[PDB]
């Protein structure tokens, strides 16, 4: 039934809104130019220095540790969104964990897109905007830790997806039956079918002229996994050249792999 699938979509979009403070709708309103939502822009050290005057150790390390604590917040939000996914809580508690462990970052970078444009990314809930050039000018080896993200975004953002489409897509990602260490794959794969079903209808109804967007979008999951692995490697270098740099526990458990 179309109606059954449309219902599940409605249900998801709804949980999505309740779980994420900064939707793409808002993110775009702020980047577009739609006077009371205008961000302070950080493009150099001095602006950075001035940012803390109104926006919410070392400069590169202070920024990196900023992303850390921020993703830890993202994990808590996605984890809450997961629970609302019909069937996810009924799954084995161990696989409930495994899925989150492998789906967390893929999702963070998908939604991180909503906050970017070719020349920069929104920070602190949209209060600010840090340019892509500044981050790139970060002392090695922190200079290129956002570069491959920006490339993903410009490509992904090109699909023109809105919040309702994403809610189902990040749902499809979490319920991936091909995760390392899954005990019961069958139950997980049946939920995803439903999700893929929902998504497929969603895109067709929401993007009538965008041919094979369903397939186009699904292919992006390759770019996402690509990005994660590149990150893990970088992280390995960091921990060696920066033995005096700590990592948030939650973020370390997820990385043990
Ligand atoms: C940087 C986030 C990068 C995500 C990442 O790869 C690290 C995650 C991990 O597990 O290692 C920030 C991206 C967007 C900014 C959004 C909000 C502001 C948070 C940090 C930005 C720096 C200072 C602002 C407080």
């Amino acid at each position: 039934e179309s109606a059954d699938l449309r219902a599940l979509a409605k249900h998801l979009y709804d949980s999505y809104i309740k779980s994420f403070p900064l939707t793409k709708a808002k993110a775009r309103a702020i980047l577009t130019g739609k006077t009371d939502k205008s961000p302070f822009v950080i493009y150099d050290m001095n602006s950075l220095m001035m940012g803390e005057d109104k926006i919410k150790k070392e400069v590169a390390i202070r920024i990196f540790q900023g992303c850390q604590f921020r993703s830890v917040e993202a994990v808590q939000e996605i984890t809450e969104y997961a629970k609302s996914i019909p069937g996810f809580v009924n799954l084995d508690l161990n696989d409930q964990v495994t899925l989150l462990k492998y789906g967390v970052h893929e999702i963070i970078y998908t939604m991180l897109a909503s906050l970017m444009n070719k020349d920069g990314v929104l920070i602190s809930e949209g209060q600010g905007f840090m340019t892509r050039e500044f981050l790139k000018s970060l002392r090695k080896p922190f200079g290129d830790f956002m570069e491959p993200k920006f490339e993903f975004a410009v490509k992904f953002n090109a699909l023109e997806l809105d919040d309702s489409d994403l809610a189902i897509f990040i749902a499809v990602i979490i319920l991936s039956g091909d995760r390392p260490g899954l005990l019961n794959v069958k139950p997980i794969e049946d939920i995803q079918d439903n999700l893929l079903q929902a998504l497929e209808l969603q895109l067709k109804l929401n993007h009538p002229e965008s041919s094979q967007l369903f397939a186009k979008l699904l292919q992006k999951m390759t770019d996402l996994r690509q990005i994660v692995t590149e990150h893990v490697q970088l992280l390995q270098v960091i921990k060696k050249t920066e033995t005096d740099m700590s990592l948030h526990p939650l973020l370390q458990e997820i990385y043990k792999d």
